[PDB]
C-alpha cells in the first residue's frame, strides 16, 4: 500500500505561522478581516510611469505599507527589492512564532519568486553602458539571482537543511510550499519557512503582460475591475504581495508548544504540455494535481469542503479551472478567489493564497468573491459571493498554475 | 529501517541517456575522448566585446559548436537563449534514448538554470524607452521566465507529470537531477529528463563576476588558467555548456529495453547558512550533502572510489570542499575536478558534471585534472592528473555548490 498523511506513511506537518503584506495592510490578520468585510486592494494607478508611458491599464493594487519604509541605506544599496521584501517577511514571521531556537540541521527554507532581483539587472546594464565594466556593483550577481531572498531568508533565519527556490511563474509561491512539505516527509528537515515573494508594479512588467491582452482595463472602477469567474471578467489585476509560512512535523510543535492553524497534508505538481501561456482547455492535468495532492494526504475527492481557485479572472483561464474542478471531483466544494480583493502577485500569489487557506481552515468562514455578478454557464460552481459564509470547512485545496503549464495543487486540513 | 535504494525501500533508477554540448565538442562522447586525451576547452576570446570593454578577464571556453548554427529564424524570435539551448538539448537526447514512446504522465522534466532569459529583459527594457509600451512582444513573458527552458522542453517532449526549475546558482543543474530522482522515487514520475542549461559568455556576466575578482585574470595562458586545488589558483573560467540525461525506473528501462549507463542512488541537499556568495570554510554542511546521498543509497563512505569535485578553482572553495570531503569520510576517494579543463557553466556545471561521473562509472576510468602541478598542503586530497585513471569504480559522489549557501551531492553506482 503506497504511504500516506492520513495512513501514517508521512510524518504529520503542521502549519503553525503565517506572514503577509497586501495591498490591503502589512499586517495579515488585518488583512483577513479585511478580506471578510469585503473590502478591496485595487486602487488608481497614480505613479507617474502611467502617464507618461501612457499604460493602457491604470489601476492596481500597491503595498498597504511599503517594504523599502523598512530598509535601511545599507539594505537598498545591497539587496534587490525582493530579497528585501523577504528580510521583512522572514523578520516578521519567526517574531510570530515565538523565535523558536530550532536546530538549524533539521530546518529548510523554501520561497519562490517570479523572476527575481530584476531591477539590478537593468540598473547594472545601463550603468556599464555608460561607465563600463568598473561601473557594476561587486554585489549585481547575488543580488539578482533569482534564488537571493530564498538565500537571504536562509542566512538570515539560519536554516542549514537546504534553500530552494522552486520557479514556475506563477504558481512559484505555492509550489515553494509544496517542495517544503516534501524535504519534511522525506527525512531532510523538521522544521521550514516557505512562501513566495515578488516585486512591487512596475511600467515594464505592465507593459509585458499588457501585450497579451492578459490584464484588466476597467481602469474607471479600479475595485470592480478583477471578476474571478464572473462572466463579464477581463483578465487580472495586478495586486502586490508577499507570504511566508512556518511548517514543522506534527511532533516538533507539540515540543516547543507551537499552536498548529492548519494541517499541511499533501502536495500535487502536474505539467499540460499543450501551451507556452495558455491552460489546457480540458484541465485534465492540473484536475491530476489536484487529485495527487489528495492521494499523499489520503483524502477522498468528496472529503473536500473548500477550494481557494487560482481564478486569474480571464476568459480561458477561469474556464480551464472550472474543468479542472470537474476532472478532480471537487466542483461541489465552497469555492473562493482571493484575487478579487488582492490581485495577481505572480510569484508569491500562490503562497498568499495558501495562508488565506489555512486563515479558512481555521476560522470556518469564507471571504466573500468581489465582483462575482453574473455566473458564467460553462463554469458552474459554487462561487462563495456577497457575504462570508460559515461552515466546518475540514478539509480545502489551494490551487496554483503557472505559465509553462504548471500546476500546483496543496491539501490542507483544520488542525 | 528508513528507506533506502539498498534495501529496497526507493525503486531502482537508472541513468539511460545523456546529451552536452561543450567547449570541447558538441558531442559529449567526443568531449568525453578528448577530456582523457587532455583536452582543454578554453581558448583566447576574440569577442569584439573584450577590446571594446577592455576587460580584465579575455579567457573562457565558448561552446564548439554555437547553439544558434541550429536554430532557424523562428526559434530566434521566439525563444531566450536558453530555451533555444534546451531545444536542441532535449531534443538530442531523446533520439540518443531512441525517441521512446512513454506515458506522458509518468513523464517529468527537471531542469535548472542560473537565471533565466536575461537578454530578452534588457532588450525589451531598451525597446519600451526607444518606442514605448507597445513595443514589448507578446512573446517576452514566456522569454523571460526563468522556467521558460524547462517549460520549452516539457512542450517539446511532453512532459505532463510535473515540468520543474530548481535555481540555486552554480549548483541548479545538480539540484535539477536531484529533484528528478526524488520524483521519482516518490512516485510521481517513471522517467524524467533532467539537468541545467546556461547562457553564453557576455560581457555583462564578466563584468559583474570579475568585479567580485573571484575570476581567473591568467589571459596569457587560457589553457593553464583554471587550476583546481593547485596552489597557485586564481579563481574560476567561464567554459560554456548545457546538459541533460535521462532517469527512469529500472523496471520502466527494463521494459522498453534500454541499456543503463549507470544508476542514480540518492541525492542530499543542504545549506550553509553562513555567506551568500562564499561557502562555509569548515565544509560540514557540505560534507553533510555528501553524507545525506550515502544514506538514502544505502551506502557507507568507504563504499565511494570516486568523488567528481565541484571545484571551482578558487582559493577558498577549492579548500572549504576538501573539507567536506573529509568530514564526508570520502577523502580517501579519486578526485576529479572537470572545471579545469571545461571551465565554469554556473546553472549548466553540476549536470554537465553530472553526465561525466556516469561515463567515468562506465567507462571506469576518470580523466586527469589539468593544471594540478603544485600540491597545496591544506588540500590533501588524491586529485587524478597527468594522465587518465582506470580502476574498478563502482561508487561516485557528484558535488556541486552555489551561491546562496547551496550544497547539492548525487550518489551514482557503475551500473
Ligand atoms: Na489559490
Ligand atoms: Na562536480
Amino acid at each position: 500500500s503506497q504511504p500516506s498523511t492520513a495512513n501514517g506513511g508521512f510524518p504529520s506537518v503542521v502549519v503553525t505561522a503565517v506572514t503577509a503584506t497586501t495591498s490591503i495592510s502589512p499586517d495579515i490578520e488585518s488583512t483577513w478581516k479585511g478580506l471578510l468585510a469585503g473590502e478591496s486592494g485595487i486602487h488608481a494607478l497614480e505613479d507617474e510611469f502611467v502617464t507618461k508611458w501612457d499604460l493602457a491599464v491604470k489601476i492596481g493594487g500597491h503595498l498597504k505599507d511599503p517594504v523599502d519604509s523598512h530598509m535601511g541605506r545599507l539594505d537598498m544599496r545591497r539587496m534587490s527589492y525582493v530579497q528585501r521584501m523577504g528580510k521583512l517577511l522572514g523578520g516578521q514571521l519567526w517574531e510570530s512564532a515565538g523565535s523558536p531556537e530550532v536546530d538549524p540541521d533539521r530546518f529548510a527554507v523554501v520561497v519562490g519568486t517570479g523572476l527575481g532581483g530584476a531591477e539590478r539587472i537593468v540598473e547594472s546594464y545601463d550603468l556599464m553602458n555608460a561607465g563600463g565594466p568598473r561601473k557594476v556593483s561587486p554585489l549585481a550577481v547575488q543580488m539578482i539571482m533569482p534564488n537571493g531572498a530564498a538565500a537571504v531568508i536562509g542566512l538570515q533565519l539560519g536554516a542549514r537543511a537546504g534553500v530552494m527556490t522552486p520557479v514556475s511563474a506563477q504558481s512559484s509561491g505555492s509550489e515553494a510550499i509544496a517542495h517544503a512539505w516534501r524535504q519534511i516527509v522525506m527525512g531532510d528537515a523538521d522544521v521550514a519557512v516557505c512562501g513566495g515573494v515578488e516585486g512591487p508594479i512596475e511600467a515594464l512588467p505592465i507593459a509585458a503582460f499588457s501585450m497579451m491582452r492578459a490584464m484588466s482595463t476597467r481602469n474607471d472602477e479600479p475595485e470592480r475591475a478583477s471578476r474571478p469567474f464572473d462572466k463579464d471578467r477581463d483578465g487580472f489585476v495586478f495586486g502586490e504581495a508577499g507570504a511566508l509560512m512556518l511548517i514543522e512535523t506534527e511532533e516538533h510543535a507539540k515540543a516547543r508548544g507551537a499552536k498548529p492553524l492548519a494541517r499541511l497534508l499533501g502536495a500535487g505538481i502536474t505539467s499540460d504540455a499543450f501551451h507556452m501561456v495558455a491552460p489546457a482547455a480540458d484541465g485534465v492535468r492540473a484536475g491530476r494535481a489536484m487529485t495527487r495532492s489528495l492521494e499523499l494526504a489520503g483524502l477522498s475527492p468528496a472529503d473536500i469542503d473548500h477550494v481557494n481557485a487560482h481564478g486569474t479572472a480571464t476568459p480561458i483561464g477561469d474556464a480551464a479551472e472550472a474543468n479542472a474542478i470537474r476532472v478532480a471531483g471537487c466542483d461541489q466544494a465552497a469555492v473562493y478567489a482571493p484575487k478579487s480583493a488582492l490581485g495577481h502577485s505572480i510569484g508569491a500569489v500562490g503562497a498568499l493564497e495558501s495562508v488565506l487557506t489555512v486563515l479558512t481552515l481555521r476560522d470556518g468562514v469564507i471571504p466573500p468573491t468581489l465582483n462575482y455578478e453574473t455566473p458564467d454557464p460553462e463554469i458552474d460552481l459554487d462561487v462563495v459571493a456577497g457575504e462570508p459564509r460559515y461552515g466546518d470547512y475540514r478539509y480545502a485545496v489551494n490551487n496554483s498554475f503557472g505559465f509553462g503549464g504548471h500546476n500546483v495543487a496543496l491539501a490542507f486540513g483544520r488542525y
